[PDB]
């Protein structure tokens, strides 16, 4: 009760414990993963012997990346909102388009997404941070004054201290983010002095989000602490934790899920060892192994690698050359099946290429149905599913961070017009169904089913029954509209609109009726 | 506060530190990469033995480059602007066409692109510089006076000193560009004397962009310093850093990403060593290995390579010819799989040729499902995506450097007419979606989807329902226009225009109606 200084030492103890445990365990694991990625020697390499390291996780990561980038960083259809039925286009489409228009094309593009995916595929966990800024440009043309802008950035997960007893983002009792916050930022804040650590002195700082009870009452809500160097700090009650902490594999109820390294390190080790064994055997066979006596053949055949062929001994005549057998094709088959198993584990794409020109393509129905059921239930779809379900958290965080107070800014969603974004609703609910393992039909198959099926259905309806009783121009416009949705030229490039529009009244009620 | 000379020594210390660190680390890495590219010996070659070096990164670079040039240096559709909806054609198309028309066909063409791509693929980072000039030709015909012309040039990244704590272009506190700026330029500037270093004395100079506080106040904005030789300098507050600093692989939060060498050096080493072993074994088998005594066979078989067949001994009769086994067929497969893995890493194009005449072609739907999902999610697409997302910064830099003040010059965008380029808006936003991993359908498949799908849809609508209620001639014009978009004959070579034009009124309201 009424704590002002013991909170500092308590936070210092928590930060020190987090540093020790996180550093030891996670730093060891991530250093191993990074060394494996860059083909660093494992330590078992022998002097005077080849240190061949077969990079195996590099290709796996570089082939996981394009699928996720194609499925996510293409359009603003990744997440919907699905509000109450009557009021949907008023805000849900507007808010979804706003958050898409500000996450993309407004916040470093998808570079944050690329770094986030590397963090979640490499350091076993990828987390970003959403913060706010203030634009006060005194350009009296574009006088964008009092612009409480919102930015999202990756946090370099080595500086993402958190207790182990969380197992979720909104379950930790303490989150620490280590930043620099150089002397310029401190001077802007207003502190008069410096700490132990030219105007810029590369000082270090930290930010703490934790729930405590400092008001002499029960446990209060989250508090934000600008604990820099045990000095002037900025304490303030907070509302929500701005982090997203992807894990990419969803292990059982522990916070940090495993990464690609944690399941392909054995494959990389086996491949590197077997490659080294093969090339060592080849080098030994070319060089040759022989036994020589002491006092004779002292020249050791001049390392036996001289391009002369003359050996010379002394006076003896025997020499014992031993034979090292050559490896057969079974080792070649071992390499082939090892690569096949490495692919089958996560990168189930075979050779990641389609330059088989002799091969043909044939379809029986439903487009070889769904390309053989999405290449037999690709794991990539599940990975994208959980990535979307965890980016729901960051999208909701951005929605709140704008709904509190952002600006009077507009959008370009197929038409001008968007009011101030400080009075939407949170809706406390999001949906990412249109991406992945759910209904979530991939655009190429969704458009196939839609276009083909619904088109013959509509043509049969029009020919047989009539557009009056059954599907009308209003609905046919829909079918064409989602056809263009799959085509990408939705509203302005091909209007086709005719819901009930002034030009449509003359088009329908005059020419189509009085003809 | 009020610093006029300590800034010189501070900048000198920063430049010296940057020289030391950048030189050591990056010069070592780039020298290794360059030696690997030109097939230089690795240092392990033996005297009297073949120094065969299998050039492996040359073909990889020569395969990466044409795809980049095809996808980028073809048309001005790489980057759009997407402004507020109502005012789009007024400036967005105009400014986009202007920046394309001045970058291409006006600034050395794409030779800057070629050098920039070499810099980003060889030295692990490619960066260009954007500056302004002043042409004052007194030709009184084409009296082009006050030509504040913007020029972009590659900077030979060995002269791109920058601190390591940036991890981004707009994050470094100090950028140094080393130039020559010969005595002619110094005399033009107005300095009276020379430095330690014929009128031309090949003097050395440097340019510094850094933020400091020299006005006795808080940390100010960026400053440009013409620090040449610790002499008369040109200090001036600046606004933006004109650099683009591609990295081509987007490693985690560090400035310099890896290069092709950094991930194919192991493959090149393995291939060179294994090929050298093969040819050494062949040469040894042809030459032969034999053990001879001392005092007899003094002629060492005349190097055993004489085309005579007569050996001669002395009196000894035995001779011990040892046998070096010939390499089996598994090494052939080892070379095959090594080449296959080298391709699968980055150069996934197999042999980069299509002379498989016995092969055929067949399509089931969606153009062989988008040519097997773009040849199974080509890495080239992701490389182009990041290249465009990084060149967005360069395009914005050009837009700013032109919107400040350039000239009253015009364009040839499908029609004459373009006003002064000093009063556009920056729009603070760019889009490169029409190129790459996003929606970004490559022209050949976008055209297929558009033309085919939309065309049977439109014919079905016209035959069944009628062009009145649904799509009319106005939107059918767009249907044809985006079809002709893919061929290059967009506006004037096939007009078809008929939006609402004086000829269109007679064409439609008279002949098509009163018939």
């Amino acid at each position: 009760p009424m704590d002002d200084e013991q909170v500092l030492r308590h936070l210092d103890q928590l930060v020190n414990d987090a540093l020790d445990f996180n550093s030891s365990e996670l730093s060891k694991q991530r250093s191993e993963a990074l060394k494996y990625y860059f083909g660093e020697p494992f330590g078992n390499e022998r002097p005077g012997k080849s240190g061949i390291v077969s990079r195996d996780v590099q290709e796996t990561v570089d082939w996981i990346m394009p699928s996720l980038m194609k499925v996510f960083t293409s359009g603003g259809q990744v997440v919907k909102y699905e509000p109450d039925t009557a009021e949907d286009v008023e805000q849900a489409e507007q808010e979804t388009e706003y958050v898409n228009y500000l996450f993309m094309r407004k916040n470093e593009g998808f570079k944050v997404m690329f770094d986030w995916f590397q963090d979640t595929l490499m350091m076993k966990t990828g987390v970003v941070k959403v913060y706010v800024e203030e634009v006060l440009k005194p350009t009296f043309i574009r006088k964008d004054k009092k612009k409480r802008e919102i930015k999202v950035l990756c946090v370099k997960p080595e500086n993402f201290l958190v207790d182990r007893l969380a197992t979720c983002i909104d379950d930790a009792r303490f989150l620490c983010h280590r930043e620099k916050y150089t002397v310029s930022d401190l001077r802007l804040l207003g502190v008069p002095e410096d700490v132990i650590e030219e105007a810029n002195r590369e000082v270090w700082a930290s930010e703490c989000y934790t729930l405590l009870d400092v008001d002499g009452d029960g446990i209060s809500e989250l508090r934000r602490i600008l604990y820099v160097g045990d000095y002037i700090i900025s304490n303030e009650p907070w509302d929500c934790r701005p982090f997203a902490d992807l894990n990419a594999y969803r292990i059982a109820h522990k916070f940090h899920g495993m990464s690609v390294y944690d399941k392909i390190r054995d494959i990389q080790e086996i491949r590197s060892v077997l490659m080294r064994n093969i090339m060592d055997n080849i080098y030994r066979t070319n060089q040759g192994r022989s036994v020589v006596l002491d006092g004779q053949v002292n020249l050791e055949d001049l390392l036996t690698n001289e391009a002369a062929g003359i050996v010379r001994v002394k006076s003896m005549n025997s020499i014992t050359p031993l034979e090292t057998p050559q490896l057969s094709g079974e080792v070649y088959g071992m390499l082939d099946r090892l690569e096949a198993d490495r692919g089958k584990r996560t990168g189930i794409t075979d050779r990641t290429r389609g330059l088989d020109q002799n091969t043909l393509h044939s379809n029986q129905a439903a487009m070889s149905v769904n390309q053989l059921m999405t290449a037999a239930e690709q794991q990539i779809d599940l990975i994208a599913r959980m990535f979307a379900e965890t980016g729901v958290k960051r999208l909701f965080q951005l929605l709140h961070d704008h709904a509190i107070k952002y600006q009077n800014q507009e959008e370009v969603f197929q038409l001008r017009g968007k009011w101030v974004a400080v009075n939407p609703a949170n809706w406390r609910e999001r949906s990412d169904l249109t991406v992945t393992v759910g209904i979530g039909n991939m655009n190429k198959d969704q458009q196939m089913l839609h276009l083909m099926r619904i088109w013959e259905m509509a043509q049969a309806v029009v020919g047989g029954g009539g557009l009056g009783v059954l599907v009308s121009e209003q609905n046919l416009y829909n079918i064409l509209k989602e056809v263009t949705e799959n085509a990408g030229y939705k509203d302005p490039d091909r209007f086709w609109t005719n819901p009930n529009s002034p030009e449509a009244l003359q088009a329908k009620a005059i020419r189509e009726q009085k003809e």
